[PDB]
């Protein structure tokens, strides 16, 4: 049970007060969105755009009406921090940390035309380039995390060690038992490995097998249980090995 938003957004519920949105236009990217006891909403990740992340907001705003919102990066791609122009220009606290703020502003360097090239589909290039990602307005010290506490319930954001990007960090609701693990959760593959550091991925995994979960989130595709960082253990490794 899905309900369908504009420019190829789905809402799924999955738990009480805990929604992920997937940008289906854009890698099947999922954005988990909780609310909290206190009525604070909670956004992990983002869109990759400003249209698909307005239409984000505008559905968080009717059906959850916040008087707060905490948006938190997951690391410094656009499934991550393509989401921040809008989120703060709705008002939400933007959050990531030091060294995603830093990658992005690097990143932003880059010749965008000459970069954009690989999309092929002209009507995705054109949004792409009518956004203009930005860095979060608040930074915490990466190997350090954060905590949030919002009326006693807890929001933990922590760094496994680098998998998927340098700067990939995960985020964990204690009381739900949801891990939202983003890009560095592989099940079946390692996707797109640019930013990758393959030999450290598996210890990086093993990490998140302390959390007590019911719940893991990964970056693109299909959630699942506690089994999903087993199979990244396992795909992390094959990898390792074929490189040698
Ligand atoms: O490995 C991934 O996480 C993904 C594979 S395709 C897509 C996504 C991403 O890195 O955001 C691109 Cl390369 Cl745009
Ligand atoms: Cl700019
Ligand atoms: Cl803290
Ligand atoms: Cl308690
Ligand atoms: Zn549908
Ligand atoms: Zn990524
Ligand atoms: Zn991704």
């Amino acid at each position: 049970d899905h309900v369908d938003l504009p420019y190829n957004l789905t809402a799924t519920k999955i738990d009480s007060d805990v929604f992920v949105v997937t940008d289906r236009d854009f890698y099947s990217s999922n954005v988990l969105v909780a609310k909290m006891l206190d009525g604070t909403v909670v956004i992990v990740s983002s869109p990759f755009e400003n249209l698909g992340t307005q239409t984000l907001m505008d559905w968080v705003a009717k059906t959850m009406k916040p008087k707060k919102v905490v948006a938190i990066n997951t690391h410094f791609h656009l499934d991550g921090t393509g989401g921040n122009e809008i989120y703060k220009k709705m008002g939400a606290e933007t959050w990531s940390s030091d060294l995603t703020k830093q990658l992005r502003l690097e990143e932003n360097k880059k010749d965008r035309i000459k970069a954009a090239e690989f999309y092929k589909n002209e009507d995705l290039k054109r949004r792409i380039l009518s956004s203009h990602p930005v860095p979060a307005d608040n930074v915490f010290d990466l190997k350090q995390g954060k905590v949030f506490s919002f009326s006693n319930e807890l929001v933990e954001v922590s760094f496994p060690g680098p998998a998927h990007s340098p700067d990939n960090v995960v985020v964990y609701f204690p009381k739900k038992k949801l891990l939202f693990g983003g890009c560095m959760i592989k099940p079946k593959e390692l996707g797109y490995l640019g930013d990758a550091n393959v030999k450290a991925w598996p210890d990086s995994a093993r990490r998140l097998k302390k959390f007590d979960a019911k719940i893991v989130i990964p970056g693109h595709g299909e959630w699942g249980g506690p089994e999903m960082v087993n199979k990244t253990i396992k795909v992390a490794e094959k990898a390792v090995g074929e490189m040698r």
